[PDB]
């Protein structure tokens, strides 16, 4: 049989038609309704715009070559597809920490967060993770600099029918470092310190009310959050790094693997973000 040629289109095609439903979801429930226009609610616009592009570009694209085996688009198309994976991806990471700062500052300082924030100042914001994420994805792709030296590199290269990674040491240390190992430190301390404040909370609720009946819910969120993100990256950016110091330690179908598991973290964020019960009066409404 050739289950190995249907089979897997099926999933690439159920990946992509979950994906482009849920952030098209997300965004017009969004839109259309003014009460769920909010500080908080950009990000989770910016976020959803990501997932949305790269639903539609990265995923099909990529399914394609991998189930043709080959790239029958022209040479100028793969770079310009690696630059479009390399922005969707780093601007998504970018935006989660981002919504994670925010949350920690709407905890830690309750009366100043309302000065802190305000419709100009997310807009600010927004603006320059876009452009931090254009400015490692397009310039060092499209000026070359990330090229390889070495005779398969310059074999693919050379071909018009091969569309494969090849890249340096340093553009690989300094591509993961900008868009991995930055927002999980910043993600680390900021919910350490928010499991703290809820810790604290919860004692005081105790030690007051204690003889009346009037840490699960907090330890479900938090593992929840920062398991559906570790889990899903993670392992990619490890052996992104491992790849170029050793020759032969990494096989490259292990590589586009983890890479397709990392993809799939777009179709879960509506399902992680989106659980308030005005997105779902929202979603009720838009649908049924
Ligand atoms: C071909 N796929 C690319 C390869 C390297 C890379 C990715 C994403 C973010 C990065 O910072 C990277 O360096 C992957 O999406």
């Amino acid at each position: 049989d050739e289950v190995w040629v249907v089979g897997m289109g099926i999933v690439m095609s159920l990946i992509v038609l979950a994906i482009v439903f849920g952030n098209v979801l997300v965004i017009t429930a969004i839109a259309k309704f003014e009460r769920l226009q909010t500080v908080t609610n950009y990000f989770i616009t910016s976020l959803a715009c990501a997932d949305l592009v790269m639903g539609l570009a990265v995923v099909p694209f990529g399914a394609a070559h991998i189930l043709t085996k080959t790239w029958t688009f022209g040479n100028f198309w793969c770079e310009f597809w690696t630059s479009i994976d390399v922005l969707c991806v780093t601007a998504s990471i970018e935006t989660l920490c981002v919504i994670a700062v925010d949350r920690y500052f709407a905890i830690t300082s309750p009366f100043k967060y309302q000065s802190l924030l305000t419709k100009n100042k997310a807009r600010v914001i927004i603006l320059m993770v876009w452009i931090v994420s254009g400015l490692t994805s397009f310039l060092p792709i499209q000026m070359h600099w990330y090229r390889a030296t070495h005779q398969e590199a310059i074999n693919c290269y050379a071909e018009e029918t091969c569309c494969d990674f090849f890249t340096n040491q340093a553009y690989a240390i300094a591509s993961s470092i900008v868009s991995f190992y930055v927002p999980l430190v910043i993600m680390v301390f900021v919910y350490s310190r928010v499991f703290q404040e809820a810790k604290r909370q919860l004692q005081k609720i105790d030690k007051s009310e204690g003889r009346f009946h009037v840490e699960h819910k907090a330890l479900k969120t938090l593992g929840i959050i920062m398991g559906t993100f570790t889990l899903c990256w993670l392992p990619f950016f490890i052996v992104n790094i491992v790849h170029v110091i050793q020759d032969n330690l990494i096989r490259k179908e292990v590589y586009i693997l983890l890479n397709w598991i990392g993809y799939v973290n777009s179709g879960f964020n509506p399902l992680i973000y989106c659980r308030s019960p005005d997105f779902r009066i929202a979603f009720q409404e838009l649908l049924c």
